[PDB]
């Protein structure tokens, strides 16, 4: 499948440029900035922009983009208004996108629909919890939703020393192609790589050698926009993860690090699709998914929002994914007695130790290094370097 | 192709008599009612109450998946206790039990957790209290429990009704005896009013326009769980036939019977279900208006769900591939025109909207709603059910 980019072509951008000056401006935030982002780079083809009323019902009701073939798109991907904006910018056949006082795309042919947002994050995240992270910044933004054909002007970058690795959709598949890869294998991560998920990495790259694949790639693909606050830091976790490959943990010769650029929902099961579809886009053939993906504990009640289960089995069946295999996990843990982290087996319950990324921080601030195999030396150094800078 | 869930009538005695030897679960009026659902073949390709995978196609895509897409938008799922779980797990076979009687065999059974909280914000899309069928969720144990289903004897309520509620299998078989070349269907839950007729009547017209010669229309009424405030299934009735009785719809070209589904009020999750289930008995056509399955919101009183979001959303919807959508706009009563007609705002001040409580107050008054809102005999009868309420 062909790549939708929304940049305006490389001879066309100064006449848009110019044409943007004249027209009305609406100023968007760092975290729509991201979305435009997402959306100029083909990540959602094959949407034209700000998903208009038709679309948003379909990925709300159906978890699907219906028009042009069924292809999986489960999040809303939408620009918000307030009335003062929508009164201002109804009857327009254009505007300019601004950010930090920048004109960086042009929306056309804009229309305006009720956000209804409760509605919208009651089947999106299967909860209103107004402390949830993402559905607090929702709750926050305006009650209209303006879609339309988006043209992005500028080529987004970040300037912050790792837009090396935020590669398009079609960078990637240009990379894949120069590395000779006749398997792609992705794994999806917002966290600090450990061992478990290595291993989770490791029989995969085992599984497609046995199934007759020769040049398997992981595609290890940190997410990199807008995270909850509490997160390990993008440019942390890239060090980190480096950290990792410098070990040999993972290696680096069978291996692509790119940054993901989208928000992250803490969606669960509905996001996971979405990171899943996304990687479909940049040519993965396999697509990793362990226990509660894309979740976190409710708000509230210390509880996890999702079933840890469901990730897996609902990406499982999901429709519109046909060009990629789901490669399911159960949760992964370390095993006192191997020395090593394993999967876990009920028949051996106080075998297992499980490391939560609150128990590392803990264990740091005690002056604890966690157990051997659990994660690469240089790369628990790193963390403990994180976390000593939290003060 | 339907599949009832009913035993065939020559192995029935084995089944009630197997039946008997089994442990038993009881269930509610409502829980009864689903069970009818599944009987009939409503829910065609359904083996009985979703498992867990079934459960998480559709509330998470609106449609059954495995092999094949079959539009299917609402959970049919038994709730249980944790103290039905324990005395159950482990079983076979157990029956279902309804005042005393069994009605059903649940074999091979599966249980998974409700998920009460994410579920109903998924079905409805809504977390709002006071919803009367999430109330009612809310209530129920945190278990469900999935299987295959062999339902009894044949459901019946014995209210005098029972003659209109034919199996898809039986509205088929009546289609083909009246010769019909098309069907088209109309869901209702609430009265007759000659707005509903306007929709029917345009309907037959274009059908007619297209090339059809034998058009039947499928008067269709919701009957089963209501919620209080809305008109008792036996008055509806009352008053459906006071209208072909005065030929605003046509007894001839007319088929009247009872969908037996408890009605959820979940509006575009809930209308796919309302349409998919009259494309197993056979309907071609589905009329849909504005703001289908709705109801306001308890406590604002704004429209739960955006009005024109049902319709929008089943013309575009996966698994209800032989079926067409007739969608259409906003029917209200003409001033200028003394008569029901489309909607249209350069008029505005021409339209009236005669609602439900416009036709209670004016029962209370001994006014009639204006000529042409609805047949004479049709509105009489509803004078006798606002009578009957205090
Ligand atoms: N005034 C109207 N204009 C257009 N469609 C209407 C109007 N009133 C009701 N409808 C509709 O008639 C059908 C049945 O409506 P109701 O019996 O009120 O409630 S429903 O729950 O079954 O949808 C629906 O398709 C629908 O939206
Ligand atoms: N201990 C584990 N066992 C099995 N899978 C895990 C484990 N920890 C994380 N995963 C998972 O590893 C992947 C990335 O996890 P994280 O970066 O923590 O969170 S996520 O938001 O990107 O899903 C997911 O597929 C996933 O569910
Ligand atoms: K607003
Ligand atoms: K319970």
């Amino acid at each position: 499948y062909e790549v939708k980019e929304l940049y305006v072509p490389e001879n066309k951008l100064h006449l848009a440029k110019t044409d943007a000056e004249t027209l009305p401006a609406l100023k968007i935030n760092k975290v729509d900035m991201q979305w435009v982002q997402v959306l100029a780079e083909g990540w959602a083809t094959p949407l034209n922009g700000f998903m208009r009323e038709r679309e948003y019902l379909q990925c709300l009701h159906f978890d699907c983009l219906l028009d042009g073939g069924v292809i999986n798109l489960s999040v809303p991907i939408v620009l918000t208004a307030t009335h003062e904006d929508k009164e201002r910018l109804d009857g327009c056949t254009a505007f300019a996108l601004m950010y930090e006082g920048r004109r960086v795309a042009i929306l056309r042919n804009p229309e305006f629909f009720e956000h209804r947002k409760e509605e919208r994050c009651a089947r999106q995240w299967g909860t209103t919890c107004k402390n949830h992270p993402y559905i607090k910044m929702v709750m926050e933004q305006g009650d209209w939703l303006i879609g339309g054909d988006l043209q992005v002007l500028d080529r987004v970058y970040w300037n912050d020393g790792l837009d090396q690795y935020r590669l398009t959709p079609t960078e990637l598949k240009q990379k894949f192609k120069d590395m000779n890869a006749d398997a792609v294998f992705a794994f999806q991560l917002r966290n600090p790589v450990h061992n478990g998920h290595a291993l989770l990495m490791q029989d995969t790259h085992k599984q497609l050698l046995e199934r007759g694949y020769r040049r398997p790639v992981l595609l290890l693909h940190p997410l990199g926009g807008w995270t909850k606050d509490d997160d390990v830091p993008l440019m942390w976790r890239m060090k980190q993860h480096a950290a990792v490959l410098e070990e040999g943990v993972l290696n680096p010769e069978t291996t692509v690090v790119a940054i993901f650029p989208s928000p992250m929902m803490y969606a669960g099961p509905t996001e996971v699709q979405w990171h899943c579809r996304a990687r479909m886009v940049a040519g993965a053939n396999f697509y990793i998914v362990g226990r509660d993906p894309a979740g976190m504990p409710h708000p509230e009640t210390g509880k996890d929002l999702y079933e840890p289960s469901h990730g897996a089995k609902v990406l499982t069946m999901a429709p519109g994914l046909i060009t990629l295999e789901i490669v399911p996990f159960r949760v992964a843990a370390y095993n006192k007695k191997k020395k090593r982290m394993d999967y876990y087996d009920s028949e051996h319950h106080e075998d297992f130790e499980f490391i939560s990324g609150t128990r590392m921080r803990k264990l740091a601030r005690e002056g604890q290094k966690p157990p051997e195999g659990f994660m690469a030396p240089k790369a628990w150094t790193v963390l403990t370097e994180y976390y000593k800078s939290l003060e």
